[PDB]
């Protein structure tokens, strides 16, 4: 069998086009069939330059780019996938400078074949128990490919999810959405993170993802749904905390004022109380005023499947068959006595 | 004379700079001189047409802009003007889909003495007897154009009275304020309209304006302040006073609730904001969007929602209200049968 220090001498000796691929198809074919053993001896030093080599063609300019580019890039991420399906190749991959990055950098949708794997490798990262913020780790990565592109760091997520993608893409796309959200301990980055999906048209995606006949996406799509209602149900269990601590009138007031202070929603805060003032100043009519206002309240505050409401929307759904014929005028009646 | 179609020909060719310019100002000449007959021949077409151009203009990129871009816009304001000196031009006018806010759009205090023009026909608008909501109508209209150039939708009003511009251009947006409130048949809705221009720092604004020695600008100014006087007695005739102190507002509201079925759900509504997401940028859009639904319930009458701002809630509010009502009364007297 080849040698992982051959493979080493190769892979930094310039090869281009088709003998890159050769090297890195040899390669990944040793690195899938080798023991452990060979894996180590590959190693640290072995990973470094298939990252230098990956590097290199992400950077590559559209002028200046090999017919290959692509299919190289994608070869490299099939060897990094061999390399980690083991304990010393995912360790290993971690403690890089680059590796989540350049992993966050493969999920180009234009290729989406090297995405959906891409994809799966950020999934099993995110899902690793330790080191302990793995999800965070990978977002982090996300973010640092966004300020380097200039571009929102949900978006190639999100172009992932179009109609017009396969149906592996569409649900590793959705796998990596909820490998990042669900491992999180608090539940205030898990809707700061669904609702900035949210705000890039994550909705109408899902509307769409909905209607596909798959089973792996009818999964996704309910680990999706599930960590949104227990998100629901945790922020619901806030609002009793809240109910029962916060009863004193000059209190709750004074801390919402804090709150508010030299921000953009303080304006907001006193138009609300203004208007307030201006609840029809009627015996039976102000305390239904005041209801269907908490009601309205409590459903933007306190928002269905854990995030925010969507503040571009012109219309907000708010359910009212909780609040609500000729039956009133029969009823009174019964002023027979 | 030139004829009407002529005039819709050329509007529809590609004119340019000081040749569009030309065929604008004979229309309005036009428009101004011949018979109402021939305000009709022009028409709700002619009107299209016109109303076509100045979209394109108030669209163009500074960067592919004529040079006389601005004399074109401000040449079509006073086409409509004089195409709207009669009841059929106002009226043909008012059933357009986009006029009044293109006359919206023309309210642009870089270009002053077309913003002048613009709000004087929009104040004409407001006062309108008839349509009922012309008001509403203008507002709507204030609103759909600050969503396009990211602005608050009383600013260039606010713009126009800074002390840097002409006097003209200060009394057309007081004229215009007052057309918006003053016209308006409820006293909430003229509460909300001048709540918002207080927010937004109309009180200092005032207090240099009253310091101009104009007779124009002392009658808007005393217009404002008798309805703005009006308003405070007969909203201290419901309550029992100040708007701006948060404290103070918020003390009366509790005197209003206190001891009555309000209370429980003023205080529930209170600590429902204490929920808002701690978050730098949801938190301002969270209490936006409670603000324009709380102003939505309290503004409807009668299946109206005067403000386009807040419509958010697709609900008969007082309708729904009186069920709730309906609904209090029937355990009531249930309870009392039963007993
Ligand atoms: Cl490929």
């Amino acid at each position: 069998s080849r040698s992982a220090m051959m493979y080493i001498q190769e892979l930094r000796s310039g090869l281009r086009d088709m003998h890159l691929l050769s090297c890195l198809e040899s390669l990944r074919v040793s690195l899938n069939n080798n023991p452990v053993s060979w894996v180590q001896t590959f190693g640290a030093e072995g990973l470094a330059s298939l990252l230098d080599i990956l590097k290199r063609l992400h950077d590559e300019k559209e002028e200046t780019s090999g017919n290959y580019d692509s299919r190289n890039q994608h070869e490299i991420i099939r060897c990094l996938k061999a390399f980690m399906n083991n304990k010393f190749g995912i360790k290993t991959m971690l403690e890089t400078e680059e590796g989540i990055l350049l992993l966050v950098r493969a999920m180009d949708p234009a290729v989406p074949n090297m995405m959906i794997d891409a994809a799966k490798l950020l999934s099993a990262l995110c899902i690793l128990p330790q080191p302990e913020d793995m999800n965070e780790r990978v977002l982090e990565a996300m973010t640092e490919r966004a300020e380097m592109d200039e571009v929102e760091r949900f978006q190639p997520l999100l172009d992932g999810l179009k109609s017009g993608t396969s149906i592996a893409l569409k649900v590793g796309c959705l796998q990596l959405i909820n490998a990042l959200i669900t491992p999180a301990e608090e539940l205030d980055f898990r809707v700061h993170i669904r609702s900035e999906l949210m705000r890039l048209g994550l909705h109408q995606v899902l509307q769409e993802l909905r209607e596909i006949e798959n089973e792996d996406m009818k999964v996704q799509l309910c680990v999706f749904d599930e960590q949104g209602d227990e998100d629901f149900f945790d922020l619901k269990g806030r609002l009793d905390d809240i109910r029962m601590e916060m009863d004193d009138f000059g209190e709750v007031f004074q801390i919402i004022l804090n709150t508010v202070k030299d921000s953009k929603a303080e304006p907001h805060f006193l138009s609300i109380l203004q208007h307030l003032l201006l609840v029809r100043n009627d015996y039976e009519a102000r305390p239904q005023y005041y209801k269907l206002i908490e009601e309205c309240v409590s459903q933007i505050v306190l928002h269905k499947n854990g995030t925010d409401p969507d503040f571009k929307c012109r219309h907000l759904q708010i359910d009212i068959e909780r609040l609500v014929k000729t039956k009133v005028e029969k009823s009174e009646a019964k002023a027979t006595e």
